[PDB]
């Protein structure tokens, strides 16, 4: 991925940071070469977004240009309310102690430090399911500390804490 993926429609910008420009260095060398480096570009703004209809697991980054081309009205509002030269920053000393767990560390670097509460990515319960013509199943999930109306679908094949434990609960208590 030499560039940012558009996953759907952007719902919200959670945060932004300055970042290095796309670079070609990442293009694999052929197996028949032996013993090239580009000059560093102007940093640009990168944006962490939530997508419409999708849980916090899917939050990813987009470029200023993608926001300009695809959410100009909502991006125009964002720019006018926010400082666009300096980016944004009980809750404190326990982000520290909880972090010595490596799955937490990883989630913290990837998600929580950009404004996602840990609970928002935890299954509260499964509400329903759907099947493709393929037979792949999706589950409509209520997340912890988020309303029912913010329930969202996830593929069965995803890796969320105790996903499978909840699936079995859903399925056991469904013909009772």
């Amino acid at each position: 991925n030499l560039y940012f993926q558009m996953k759907g429609k952007v719902q919200k910008i959670l945060i932004w940071k300055w970042g290095q420009p796309p670079s070609p260095t990442p293009v694999p060398r052929p197996p028949d070469a032996d013993p090239p480096k580009p000059l560093e570009g102007r940093p640009e703004r990168q944006f962490f977004v939530k997508w419409q209809g999708m849980s916090y697991w899917h939050c990813s980054w987009v470029s200023e240009l993608q926001l300009e081309l695809h959410c100009q009205v909502m991006f125009r509002n964002y720019q006018r309310k926010n400082d666009m030269d300096e980016p944004p920053s009980d809750e404190e000393k326990s982000r520290k102690r909880k972090n010595k767990d490596p799955k937490f560390a990883e989630m913290e670097e990837r998600f929580y430090r950009y404004g996602i509460k840990p609970e928002w990515m935890m299954i509260h319960r499964i509400l329903n399911h759907s099947v493709d013509k393929k037979g792949h199943v999706h589950y409509l999930i209520k997340w912890r500390d988020l309303p029912y109306d913010q329930a969202s679908w996830e593929s069965e094949d995803v890796e969320i804490q105790d996903y499978d434990l909840f699936k079995q609960s859903y399925w056991n208590h469904r013909e009772l």
